[PDB]
């Protein structure tokens, strides 16, 4: 249900019209002498009931069937009569553009009892309706491009009723194949054997374009010329219903590569130096592709994505070329120069040449664009808008070039795309929407998106946005895993729009206000909530769901997690501690599992059907080009020999207090015989620290922690959190000795309160066993001191104190769980 | 491989004993009078290698082959054998306990000529050594337990050279069965249809403690009875080598139970009143176990957990009751007393009782317990060290009672057994050591731990520990997923160390400091690490994973994000700001969830073989017990009528900066014609807001921030973030004025320079464009009030302005991807 949303049912009812009963399909008349790509459609329809019952749909000719789907156009014979006989409001096509009408009617010929009716105003609006017929018994648009299975049925009826799509709003809605290697080139290689895009892998992004009701394409130019590399390529897309342009700098359907490939035998590009050549260059271009109905780029700029002393009669240089390039259009033609559709598209010195009125004939398209970054440049005034050839959008969902290329992953929130296009209908920009998409995936979903405004943007807004991405995800998935779906397509949608990914790096974020963390933690959040729906589904289904959201989602939380780890080690081994160590390790495995995931997608991922789609490199750009050899491992520093790089930690206050973990002490003096023991792990936060072992007098050993406070400060309270040890040794408990050595200090008997006594059993000793620590605190005197610095120590008493945290409090304390994050420090020798 | 490690080998090899060759076992000859229970280990190693091949090891009784693995006790035929001829060292096990010899020997019998010996010192150390090597071909102890799959295997050979464990270190080393309704109470029920544990059930748990090398039981006792329930329980631990003990307040081998039931017939359990009574009920305990080898707790508490005026001469009723407990297992057991292993647990009036030198006869051991969460309370000084009968430790990883029960998960860190238990070992503590484990399920890995400690405490210390876990996690999941399956075992039981699930809810975490989010984010985190390595596992180790891993962890994660989201639902309703809704979804969503990890644990998991085991409550606790009908959804609370609750918020300054989201405005006046329209997740961070549409002349429009400062500043730095928009309708570009109603008030034009001019195209242009954002400053003089408030206003003075974040900036501001955390605020109308 593409267009009309809850008409067709799973069972069949008297009052509904039957599409399939038990398995078999209802035949589809029509006319044998339809149109060629209306009978494609057709065919392509009668296959998706196969692909929903088991057995396609009976294609035929005569109304043989008591019941039947009669498709076609509106001159068909079977249309034809039925328009005729009032069967049908023909009135609501004749004139109209690629409108169809879906409706069931009783008798619509003799022998026919009742039909299903697809009429199309013309050749695309036939093909329209097919494909939401297509659509109801769940054949997706994406059933190949994204391998969204079809959930087999085995009865199917239809509301009764006129449906339509009406007239779409933009006259020309389609894709630009662009940024397209190594990934398409890689694809179309390994699949179809060519080191070109000919006509088979052509008709089959014709099909996805028609399934998602566009009717436009410019094709893949960078080493391949979609006119020259085979001649089905044009006659495919005029049979089926493509509608084929060029890019802004490929004049009068010459594709750039067939001038490019030829620069010895061809000239300079010079339209004064070589005028020659190129008019011959821009002669046969319209020689082959009159009699269809494709777009002629005028004008012109430089060869390459260049442009071309000017300004007064320069500007009259391009006067004159549009000028014989009407006039070569009108010798090949025929006709004169208006019946041809012809769209200029504008850039650089043209917005200047804009101002003393440089514009072309009336006819012609004006082809806006944005800058490469969603954002639209100019849009016409309103004294402009008058203009009757209209004008057009040039759209990015992918970009080669400042300030750095992006090719990897769909980088475009839904917001964005709907905000600025929005405002791109409303200022009277309808003629002609083109998007870049890149290799095509991964940007399912905003193709989807575009080409659904461009087809009837007043019906979205602001509150109703993602209304579509939940119908979307209802249509790959289901509707019991729609609102997950599409609420994960829209974050990290919003997600990759903070930053792309090959501009992220250890620098994109802030490490000190957390908010590295914060984003990826986040992003892994996202990914263990797809990984959760991802269980969920039934097999036939992961295929599509890893393509659309799972990878997506994992390759951007380890692409964060990378470089935020990469952060972390820096941080770390600034800091001179050895934790460096693990953080280096980190950006080892995440860098490693950037690979995992891209190997599954070309390689295992649907038996390796997309293999070459997935291989972009992304991790190591220095420039704004992709012009380095691999993905680059990250750099990292590493801490040799760290097991001899522990103490001589010194902290420095922030925010209120001095929070330290208690393995990071500035020295610990050993016992006699005891000697501290750091235990990995223990307690709430990093570890604890103790000495060890538990049978040996503690004499004498300590720990000291070295830390600077603001001079302003006169006295602190110092917590001290230990484990919940009990006094087994001794009832009178545990004591240990904090002070800051220099100034006073007091002791602290932590667990002679912690016992089964009825004042203590459930007021104090429970609840702190339970909690498995005990937080202590003295208010100490602080002394003064020249530098600031003090060193605070700890010296227990008793055997078995587990210390775990400390944390000195001059009135930035906040009570909770884990006493706080720790404070800046650094380490010494 | 549980003792030794690296000697069993895939491949054959001549310098190794084959124990399976292209599928056929090596015979397995036993002494066909060996102890019965030895026959019962070496019959489940015959089908470990059904196990492992596919065929049951021969168990043979003569020396048929020509190599064999020669098993049994140094009294049975073959062992015997061999320690005559010297073939063996029979020095090294004779007078040693539960010791076993593997070793290979050449022509160990005439016609044998090579076997692989298994020799024990006694029947568990016989059992033992055949354990081991049910190991070494790869069956885990867990193969039943947990469902840890056996890796198939073809062939196998073993290391040349002499093998053992040694004896162990602990006398007797086991576990509690507890806290057992309803989990192991329904599983049994749904198991085997009794509603009392009987042989069946108990000798499953008997194999396993064998496996795992532990050799102790106190059997359920909260409604059952071990002894009185079924006659085979007590023979069948007898016949296998299971030592059965009861608990403290169990004397003379009675269960509880057994007097509960027939507190009509029996009297009051008071001995001097009921002496009679009582005698005779302690006489025909030990009738019952006399001839066997349990453990008899001796002493007397109350029935219930209860103890029982006092002081001087109550403690002359202890003893006297001792006394009378010794002549009644004399005048049964026909020997004297201390011919018969005793045990006197300590606990409220007994330590009390223990300084003026309550001890029991010299033989006892003296069974001390921790305070139920893990610490001991009391351990022998030096002086006591001497006790003849030596120590026991009863020890808790489940617990029914105060502060509040824990009856749902591991709750143990690996770091806090192991810091405790070291000290138990250290003190000499090593007679008996038996664990509370809840319903055995899911301690499985503290259990492992726990009794490996009891083994060989002398290879355990601070910096090996976790190699324990790594060696563990290799058992169950094979070498490749070791180290990633040990690292999440120890975090997640690390963060369950912090508070029980029973304990957690919305205020234990400091919301705030953002804490909260942190061990919320991070408990995922350790999700999704534990999800994805879920999808590498082999299918038949799905199960084991999920029992180990996978269930703890997600069904953690949730119960955090439930409490966290609890937590934000009413600081959102508190402030009166709509998202509280959000979370209040949350909160239903994840409580929900917590449902179906459960459902799927008792009834999808393994074909539902564990139904019943995961269906203790821990959402709804009130008290300190689990009386309350079922899990109970926590209190949300909703704001009625969300779409009316905007505008409205007043800031208030913290930390240098007020920080605001654009659509928290205090109030929006609206253009002619054009509306503010806040356009959901837009931009970064919360959302953005501009007015629509954008062919209407924006004149007189206005948003308003309401915000409190500290009356000691002066001047400001505004920051305001906006899209970044080009200048589509006029090239002098985008204006806004940014001020202080009240005060002064600059203008911005954010975008005059976001172009193809040559000095902005790379400096600005392309930079920002790619950021999909710009940020300008202005610096503007604050003006006096009384009160501290001022409202800063946003005027737009050009269509298309999407406004998306403000940070007014006094001295705290931070450069970041985000800017900023949010300021606190509330809502008002
Ligand atoms: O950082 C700042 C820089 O941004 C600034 O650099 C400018 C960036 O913008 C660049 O213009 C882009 C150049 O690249 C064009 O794309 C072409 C398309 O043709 C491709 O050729 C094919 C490649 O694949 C082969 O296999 C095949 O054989 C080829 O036919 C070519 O690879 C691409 O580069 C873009 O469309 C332009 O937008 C500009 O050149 C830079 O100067 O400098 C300032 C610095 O501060
Ligand atoms: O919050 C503070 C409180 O902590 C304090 O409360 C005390 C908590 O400690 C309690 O002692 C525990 C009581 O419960 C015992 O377990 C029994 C075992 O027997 C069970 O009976 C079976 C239940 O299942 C049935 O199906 C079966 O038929 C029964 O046989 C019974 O359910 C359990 O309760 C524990 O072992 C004790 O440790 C103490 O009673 C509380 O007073 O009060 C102060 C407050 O501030
Ligand atoms: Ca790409
Ligand atoms: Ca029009
Ligand atoms: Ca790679
Ligand atoms: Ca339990
Ligand atoms: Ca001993
Ligand atoms: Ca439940
Ligand atoms: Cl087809
Ligand atoms: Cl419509
Ligand atoms: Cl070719
Ligand atoms: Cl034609
Ligand atoms: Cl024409
Ligand atoms: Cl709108
Ligand atoms: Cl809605
Ligand atoms: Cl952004
Ligand atoms: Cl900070
Ligand atoms: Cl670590
Ligand atoms: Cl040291
Ligand atoms: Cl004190
Ligand atoms: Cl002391
Ligand atoms: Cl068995
Ligand atoms: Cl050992
Ligand atoms: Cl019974
Ligand atoms: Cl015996
Ligand atoms: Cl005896
Ligand atoms: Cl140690
Ligand atoms: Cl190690
Ligand atoms: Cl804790
Ligand atoms: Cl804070
Ligand atoms: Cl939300
Ligand atoms: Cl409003
Ligand atoms: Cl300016
Ligand atoms: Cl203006």
């Amino acid at each position: 249900a593409g267009d009309n949303k809850g008409i067709t049912y799973e069972e069949l009812n008297p009052e509904r019209f039957t599409l399939l009963e038990k398995g078999t399909p209802t035949n589809i008349l029509i006319d044998e002498n339809e149109d060629q790509g209306v009978m494609i459609a057709a065919t392509n329809l009668s296959e998706d009931f196969g692909r929903v019952s088991g057995t396609n749909a009976p294609l035929i000719f005569l109304p043989d069937n008591e019941r039947l789907i009669i498709v076609g156009t509106l001159e068909s014979r079977y249309i034809k009569e039925l328009t005729e006989n009032r069967k049908i409001k023909g009135d609501e096509l004749k004139g109209k553009n690629e409108k169809y009408l879906m409706t069931v009617v009783d008798n619509p010929l003799p022998g026919v009892k009742e039909a299903l009716i697809i009429a199309g105003s013309d050749k695309r609006g036939a093909i329209y309706g097919i494909y939401e017929l297509s659509e109801q018994i769940g054949v997706s648009p994406w059933y190949d491009w994204a391998d969204v299975p079809v959930k087999p049925q085995q009865n199917l009826s239809i509301e009764r009723g006129s449906y339509t799509a009406d007239e779409p709003a933009v006259t020309y809605r389609g894709i630009f194949l662009n940024d397209e290697a190594p990934a398409l080139t890689s694809w179309v290689e390994n699949t179809y054997g060519t080191k070109y895009g000919d006509h088979r892998f052509y008709s089959r992004v014709f099909e996805l374009i028609l399934r998602l009701r566009g009717n436009f394409l410019w094709p893949a130019m960078w080493d391949w010329s979609f006119y020259g590399d085979d001649p089905l390529n044009s006659k495919t897309a005029d049979t089926m219903g493509i509608i084929m342009g060029t890019s802004h700098h490929e004049p009068m359907a010459r594709n750039h590569q067939e001038w490019a490939r030829n620069r010895d035998k061809y000239g300079v590009w010079d339209y004064t130096s070589n005028q020659e050549v190129i008019d011959q260059f821009f002669r046969e271009g319209i020689e082959r592709v009159k009699d269809t109905d494709d777009l002629i780029t005028i004008g012109m700029r430089g060869d390459g994505d260049t442009p071309m002393p000017s300004d007064e009669d320069n500007m009259r240089l391009l006067e004159r070329i549009i000028k014989n390039q009407r006039e070569i259009i009108g010798d090949v033609t025929g006709e004169s120069p208006e019946k041809t559709p012809q769209v200029w598209a504008i850039y650089k010195e043209v917005q200047r040449y804009f101002d003393l009125g440089l514009r072309p004939p009336e006819d012609v398209i004006i082809l806006l664009s944005d800058d490469n970054w969603g954002n639209v440049r100019r849009l016409p005034t309103e004294e402009e808008r008058d203009h009757p050839g209209g004008w057009g959008m040039y759209y990015h969902f992918d970009y080669v070039g400042a300030p750095r290329s992006s090719k990897w992953l769909n980088i475009s929130p839904i917001q964005n795309i709907w905000e600025q296009m929005q405002l791109t209908y409303d200022y009277g920009v309808d003629e002609l929407w083109v998007a870049n998409v890149g290799d095509l995936k991964p940007m399912e979903y905003p193709i989807t998106l575009f080409l659904d405004m461009a087809w009837d943007p007043t019906r979205f807004n602001a509150e109703n946005l993602l209304d579509h991405t939940r119908s979307f995800a209802a249509q790959q998935f289901g509707e019991d895993q729609a609102d997950e779906a599409a609420r994960i397509i829209n974050l990290y949608s919003k997600y990759n729009g903070r930053v792309t990914p090959e501009m992220l790096d250890r620098n994109t974020y802030n490490l000190e206000s957390g908010e590295w963390k914060k984003v990826s933690d986040e992003y892994i959040k996202l990914e263990a909530e797809a990984l959760r729906q991802y269980l969920t589904l039934e097999p036939e289904q992961r295929d599509a769901y890893k393509q659309l959201i799972l990878y997506p989602v994992q390759a951007m939380a380890n692409l964060y997690e990378m470089y935020y780890s990469q952060a972390m080690n820096h941080k770390l081994y600034r800091e001179n501690n050895p934790m460096a160590n693990y953080w280096a390790d980190r950006v080892e495995e995440t860098f490693n599992r950037d690979a995992e995931l891209s190997h599954d997608y070309n390689k295992v991922m649907a038996n390796g059907k997309w293999d070459g789609m997935m291989t972009q490199k992304k991790i190591g750009y220095r420039s704004w080009n992709d012009n380095f050899p691999a993905d680059t491992l990250p750099q990292i520093f590493r801490i040799e020999n760290p097991e001899e790089a522990t103490g001589g930690y010194v902290f420095t206050a922030r925010d209120g207090v001095v929070v330290i973990e208690a393995e990071h002490y500035f020295e610990a003096k050993d016992a006699e015989e005891a000697k501290w023991t750091v235990i990995p792990y223990m307690g709430r936060t990093l570890s604890s620290i103790a000495l060890m072992p538990y049978t040996k007098e503690v004499e004498g050993a300590s720990l000291s922690y070295r830390m600077q406070i603001p001079d302003e400060v006169s006295e602190v309270k110092v917590h001290v959190v230990v484990k919940s040890t009990l006094p087994f040794h001794d009832p009178k408990g545990h004591e240990y000795r904090v002070g800051f050595e220099g100034g006073s200090k007091e002791i602290v008997n932590f667990n002679w309160n912690l016992n089964e006594e009825p004042e203590n059993i459930y007021s104090v000793f429970y609840p702190t066993v339970a909690s498995r620590v005990v937080k202590k605190d003295v208010t100490l005197d602080l002394h003064d001191t020249d530098d600031g610095f003090y060193t605070l120590t700890l010296e227990p008493l008793d055997p078995g104190i587990v210390f775990q945290k400390i944390v000195v409090d001059f009135g930035g304390y906040e009570e909770s769980r884990l006493f706080m994050e720790e404070s800046p420090n650094k380490r010494i020798e």
